[PDB]
Parts: structure tokens; sequence; C-alpha cells
């Protein structure tokens, strides 16, 4: 090793005056820069367009956080050209030089962390700690993938020797690919999806989510300052399906890395399976597509610990996480004690503009607000509303923490990903039934169990079919390196982020034999 | 390790009297059993059907070598039910016990090798050494995957620890999947495609190629005798697209492992990308889809060595290999010396009934004969026929070794996979142009270079874009363990057979965290 062992970046809690002072200044400076315009980034240069995209503050949507250029087909075509041109030489950088570039980018990101956190607060409505966790995870992806990439450098393939021959097997990167990123972790996941493939010699055209174009631009400012060669990373914010679909379907797109909704993920996977006219390879598509994640609590659990973990898991970042607890499955003995505790905790959660560091900021957009409120109306005819279920006062998209109980396991609110602060509570007889209910959704991303019974935990380890399973703690906030992150079933393709296995997805193997 | 280190099974050369006697005995036993009928194998039992399939001797197509049952949708459905039922417990066998089952199967196969070789001779027209190599490779896949599977047993995932927590990441098998196997290596590839997924806890429904159903049945006799639990492996010979299509498109098929034509592979990959009604996962499809493989020779080469390797590569098993040299790219200084030597060698090759151990047996079927003869007619309008290009006398599908010269790089016979004994010769100026021509096809499976110039070999190592590249030797016959086998581009998904990486394709990862 040429660098210190990987450790996770600390997540700031802002309990020191020093941290508060630094954050207040960062927020003030980001606020003072509202209205700034950020161009596209293609082939090493900032490229403007006639059309613009607007990014609003979800805590006060009359406020424009910033604008960006808007990519169309011509810009996508230019990005593809730049990315393939860059690939020709980027693929042949020694791995230590690519990894060093990543480490430089991590150092630069770390030095701008308060600024990036403040931008998340304003652009996507994260409170302070949610913002800090996001930026810390992004730094983690860079630090982790820089180190992981070294494990694939030659020699890395175990082969059986043969007499009179030299047999060499080695990995090579795939080419130029497309990243389609989500709005909910628009520093962390945006960064990881791009830097993983780039680390091992691929080039990337990245399409940020519409709601998070400004913070995506700032990440590109970092990539640019770090000195990635022209074309290695490209930034194409865009409205609607145009540029994303064009890139996914293009015969010259080698791979697609996607994190977002199941509806979109299904379309991408289907498109990736088709041979576009003139295409000369089988596209790889990595899709991470959300969840309907449950926490099971049985009567042996620490009910106070469970209630706290449930509230954190359900309502952190307003439940806008693919890992969020949206189902709470309670055995008969656990039902009253746990539900009472969850209600008492949840009813005390504050909701307000994200800059004030409330427990919950707003949901991310007017459209998200409409969807969550619509699911709340649906829930009213499926289960019993016992907390919240209302839009609060204010211009921001403020929705109260919401609980439905006695929810049928096959109810729409118990099956479909709402991605808002809406918890569905399901009552079951025992742990066996809890597992059946937990597994009976199309998804399989995260799950948790609060229980002191060792046999129930072991049972869940074997039978609770989720990619990331947690015992006696929150089910959100998977840490890079610690918990390889990715799911089963309709939660996606099990591309485990923050794990050595992630980078293998972006490599192919060549075997060369010389007979002497 | 609990067993001896892997070594490749010896390929019999039949240079001893005892080996020749043993083969003659096996040929006798096999033909005495030409009247045999082989049922389907589903859920641990041989299951017959009303309809039957006939398998013919391509060296004497009026001679029936066996009949099998014929699977339809009802049988495919029954096999899926059996495979999923088996998976429920097979997934939880300790790896050492699954691996021991494979090792038992390898020992049984080894004891029946002459019988299997003789069956290859009569059913698919392999000469003696081609048959021996095939069976040896099958045994290799079993021995190799049994050992490789251990590398994925817990603990196998490197994770970063976190204070106060136990973090466990481990692999689990996917479920029940489908294998669609080729006729050209119907012991080796049939066996490896099934045994890889099975070794790590998946269950498999296998559809043998129509032309090789009898030998597929004999492999299943070995699986049955070895004692794989009911439903773990299933055998569904079938006519046409019915059974394969049904299985590929089924919402409860977890993965598809395919080796065969590009036409079929493209359809399978597209179908795998679709969500069938009620499907609850993203299907994995591994496809290996052929090649248009070239050998480059420059003026520094050992011309005699090159000519021998070219003839072996082009005409071994009548050119019916995804790895076969179908293009010979000669620099100007190499052109006459190499072409003269190739023509002199090739014109001396014997063609006849496979059991007589000729250099070439027949092509596999009337349909293959029609395809190859059609390409010869196409070739006559594109290049210059200088050797062969004819059907020889006999009921058997005997086609002479064929050479076309002055073939334009973009000609159909220089681009499309003929899968017959047809070599296209292309004259180029120099090594740089040789590489340009080598790369300008939609494929990227195998390639070779005969050259003594070290800088040309390194150039090819970097620039000759094929998954399996060979210097100064034949480009066919990749050995399990030694040369991970699989290609780039439209040669498929780079699923490297006979390599540790192969098994990872049939696993997903779960991460379980306990906070104490």
């Amino acid at each position: 090793m040429t660098v210190e062992p990987f450790r996770n970046e600390p997540i700031e809690t802002f309990q020191t005056e020093e941290a508060r002072r630094a954050m207040r200044e960062a927020l003030r400076r980001v606020r003072e820069e509202f209205g700034r315009h950020y161009p596209l980034y293609i082939g090493g240069e900032w490229v403007d367009t006639k059309e613009r995209m607007v990014s609003l503050n979800p805590s006060a949507p009359s406020e424009v956080v910033g604008t960006t250029a808007k990519a169309g087909k011509a810009e996508a075509e230019a990005a593809l050209e730049a990315a393939w041109k860059a690939f020709k030489t980027w693929k042949d950088w020694p791995q230590e030089d690519r990894s060093a570039l990543l480490l430089k980018a991590a150092a630069l990101m770390r030095r701008r962390k308060r600024e990036l956190e403040a931008t998340l607060v304003y652009e996507v409505g994260k409170n302070w700690v949610e913002a800090s966790a996001d930026v810390a995870e992004a730094i983690d992806f860079i630090e982790y993938y820089a180190r992981a990439a070294l494990r694939y450098r030659y020699p890395a393939v175990e082969v059986v020797p043969y007499p009179g021959e030299d047999n060499e097997s080695f990995y090579v990167p795939l080419g130029a690919g497309v990243v389609i990123a989500p709005w909910n972790f628009p520093v962390a996941i945006f960064t990881g999806m791009i830097m993983g493939p780039v680390a091992v010699g691929n080039t990337v055209i990245a399409k940020p989510a519409e709601d998070a174009v400004v913070v995506g631009a700032k990440v590109f400012e970092i990539f640019h300052e770090a000195g990635f060669p022209p074309g290695v990373v490209n930034f194409l914010p865009g409205v609607g399906e145009e540029v994303g679909a064009y890139l996914v379907e293009h015969p010259r797109t080698r791979f697609i890395n996607f994190t977002g909704s199941l509806e979109v993920g299904l379309k991408i996977y289907e498109a990736a399976g088709r041979l576009a006219p003139g295409q000369t390879w089988f596209k790889r598509a990595y899709v991470e597509t959300g969840g309907k994640d449950a926490i099971i609590v049985d009567e042996t659990a620490d009910f106070d610990l469970a209630a706290e973990g449930v509230v954190v898991s359900a309502y952190g970042f307003q439940g806008q996480k693919c890992s969020a607890a949206s189902r709470l499955i309670l055995t008969q003995g656990a039902y009253e004690p746990v539900l009472e505790r969850v209600l008492k905790r949840a009813e005390r959660l504050s909701v307000g503009p994200a800059e004030e560091n409330p427990d919950l900021g707003p949901v991310v957009s007017a459209e998200q607000e409409r969807k969550v409120l619509s699911y709340i109306e649906i829930g009213k005819n499926e289960g019993q509303l016992v907390l919240g279920g209302k839009r609060l006062e204010g211009e921001g998209y403020f929705i109260a923490p919401t609980v439905f109980t006695e929810v049928p396991p096959k109810a729409r609110i118990a099956q479909e990903e709402i991605f808002g602060p809406v918890l569905s509570v399901i009552r079951v007889k025992d742990f066996a039934e809890a597992l059946e209910v937990a597994n009976d959704t199309p998804y399989g991303l995260t799950g948790g169990v609060y229980s002191r019974k060792r046999e129930h935990l072991e049972w869940a380890r074997r039978e609770f079919h989720v990619g990331n399973l947690y015992f006696n703690r929150k089910i959100t906030g998977a840490l890079v390196g610690v918990q390889p992150f990715g799911g089963f079933k309709l939660s996606g393709t099990n591309a485990k982020t923050g794990a050595l296995d992630y980078l293998r997805l972006f490599l192919e193997m060549k075997a060369v034999a010389e007979r002497f």
C-alpha cells in the first residue's frame, strides 16, 4: 500500500461551535450565490447552450438556487465523441496514476465539503447532518474506489500454467459509458457511479437528476480542478427523457450505470438488451431501483432502541431513500409497545426549511409532493391513518411525518415505493409470519430486525431476502466499504457499491498465450 | 486444500496399441446401442414422452444413433417446478458437499471416457482426437469448477470493519436457470455450462442441441449415477424453438446460460432484458456467440510452424468451432511463403467417416451442409477459390477443406461466421494493416499471430481486440484453467469459462450487519 488504509470520512453532527460557525458561513455563501449559471462540461471545457434548466429551493420554491445549460442530442453526440477519444489513452494510464487522480479529487472535495453540504441543504432540502452524510459518502466512494482499483491491476487473474507457454490474463476497461444519477444522493451516488468506472479506465457521460443539477455541476468543478483529461468525465444535465434515452439507446454507448425508480430502470434494462443499428457489443446495464423496505420488531426487542431506529429509518431525509423503512412489521407482542413509542417519537419531529436544520425538510419537488399526497389519499382507503397525512403550511413542499396502521400486506401503500415520509405498520402473529410479510413484495433492498432472540436473527440472516440486512440498528446509511450496498429482485442487479466487486462490472478479461 | 491441485486431463493421441484397441471396443459398444431410446430427465427421474427425436450419424445419415424423448411446454414447466423445489435445499448444502458431488461426477465421467468419445465420433462426426479433447475438457470443467467454487465459500468478501458491529458479506446462488447448449462441444460445453451454476448452489434446466441429444443423455446418466438430488439438474431435449423460447421468456427463469449462434444469442439477450408478466427480478443472461477469428502471419514468422497451426485451427473438427481460424491475414512478405505451405498441407488432409479417424469428418447435419455450401457459392463471387469448395462422394456430409484468396476484408465470407471448413485469405501491406483488418469485424473471440518480432507481439497484445489471443500456436483448444475463455464485442458477454470469474456470474451478495 502506498496510501493510508481506507477509513470512512466522519459525518459532522454540528454539535461544536466551530462546526456550526463553519456551516453558517457555508450556507450564507451558497445562499449569496443563488442564481449562478453552470454550463455543460464536455471534452474538458464548459459548454453553454441556448436553453436553460432551473433548479429551485424546495424549502422556498420561488427561490432559484441556480440554472444550468440543457443538453440535447447534439450535445450527447459530442459527449460520446469526446469520451471515446479520451478512452483511447485513458485506458492505458498506469492504475496508480488514475488512482492518484481520484485521490486528488477526494482531497479537493474534502476541502469544499461545507460548501457542498450547504448546496445540498438548499437544492434538495437535506437537513445539516443528512447533507454531511451525503458528502462524506461521496468522499468515501472516491477514496475507496481509488484503492480498490489497484486490486485489478496486472497481475490479478489466477491461471493454471502450461508447459512451454506464457499465459497472461488481465482486465481491460470497457469504453465510454453513461451514468444516470438520482436526486436523493446527488453528491454521493452521482460521484460513486462516475468514479468507479473511471477509476479502472472507462470514460463516462453523466446525466444528473433534474432536481440536483447545481450540486452536480459543483462536483464537476472538482473533477475539472483535479485534472481529469478532456473527455474522461462529461456533464450533461437535461430535461425529461430526451438525452437520457438517446444515450441509453445509442449504438456507441458501451454500458449504462443507473440509480433511480423501478419504472425507469425497467426501461433501461430492456433497452440495454437490444442491439441498436450498427452496435457491435452486448451492452452492460447496472441498475439500482429502490425498495419497499421493512423493519421487523418482535416482543424480545429493546422497544426504545427499536422505535428510535424506526423513526430514523423512516423519516431521515423525509423518507426519500431507497433504503428507507417504509414498512414496520410488528409481531402481536411487540405491536402496542413499539407503535406507541414510534408515534410518540414521530409526533415530535420538526418540519421546516432545511437551512434551519429541522428533523425533516421539504420533499424535493412539486411533483414529488403530488405523488406522496396521492399515496396518502390511497392509504386512507387501505389502512388507518394515525399520524400526519397532511401538507403543512408554507411555500416549501412540507409534508408531516405520516403513519398508517393495520395495513394489509398487499395494500398499495404496503407494496409500492412512495419515497416520502409515509410509514405503513403491519401487524402479524409471530416472527415466521413477519418474515413471510417482509419477503412478499417485488423488492429486496434493505431490511431490519429488532430482536434479542439469537435464533430469530439467525433465521432472518437466512430467510429475510434483502441485499442489506441490519440487526438492532437503522436500515439506512450503508457505509462505503463496510456494507456492500445493493439488492435483490426488483431492487436491481445487485451491483454492490462500495465493494471490491463493483469495479469488476466495468472490466472485461483478455487472455494472451505465447508458445515459445 | 482437500484434493490434489487441478491439472488438465490428458488428451489421448491413440499412439499406443492399447489406446487403439480400447477405442475400437468403445466404438463397438456404442454402435451396438444405436437402437437405444433416452427419455427426458426431470426431478430425478427419466420421463418419457409420446413424441420422439431422432439423432443421425453425420458420416452415414441413414443410420440412426439413438432416439430421445421430446420436451414441450408442459415438460419445461414441470422442470422449472422441480428445479425451484430442489433449489430450496440445494442452496444450503455446504460447498464442500456440492463440490464432492461434482468430483464424483468427474470420476464417473473419466471411467466412461472412451464410451463418450465414441459417442461423439458417431453422433457429431468428431475424429478420435477431437472426441478425446472434448471429453477431456468436460472432465476439466467439472474438476475445475468443483475447486473454484470453494473460493466463494464464507468468508470470501473483504469488508471494512465498523466499531461495535459485526459485518458479514457472503454470496448466495441465484435460483433455477436454463442452459442452452451447442452441438459442437456437446460433452464439454454442455457439461461446463450446467456444472458451473450447479456447483455454487443453483439448479439447472438444460436443453441440449438437437444434433447431440444422445451424448447429452449419456452425460445425464453420469449426473444421475453421481447422485445429484432430484431437480438439481434437468434434461430437456427438444425440436426447434419451442422449449428454449418458453424457458428464456418465463417469468420464473432466474438466469440463462447460452452458447451458440449470434442470431439466437441476440434474441436471448433481448428477451432476458424484458420483464415477463409477474416476473420479480432482473434476469441475467450469459451468451457466448461465435467469432470470425483471424491468424495474422508476418514475414518474420516460422512459416512452417505457422502453416501447421493455421491448418489445425481452420480445419480441426471441420472448422465447426467458435474459435476456428476462418481468416488468414498475411503481410506482403509472408503471403506467398505461407499461402504455399498452407495449400500444400491442406490439400493432403483426409476427409471421410469420422470413425476412421480422418483429418476431417463430415459436417454435422444436412442443414449445416446447406449453409456451408451456400457460403462457398457466395465466396465464389467474392474471392478466388484455390482449394476444395466441393461436396465429396458419400451419403455423409463430407465437404473438402476450402481456401479462398484475394478476399476483400468486408466480403461476406470475411465477415460472417461460416462454421465450416472454409478459410478466407487476405493480403495486407504490413503488420499495422494486419491488425486493422483483424479488428474490423463485429466479433472478438479468438485471434492469433505468428511472428518472431517481439514488438509485433506486444503490439498485438495491446491492439488485437479478442478475448483469447495466441502467439505462435493454434488459436483453438483453450484449456480449462489455463486460458479463461470468452470474447469481446458480438462474440458475447465475456463470461470467461474455465476461470474463477465464471462462477461469480451465478451468485449475488448479501451484507448483514449486527449492532451489539
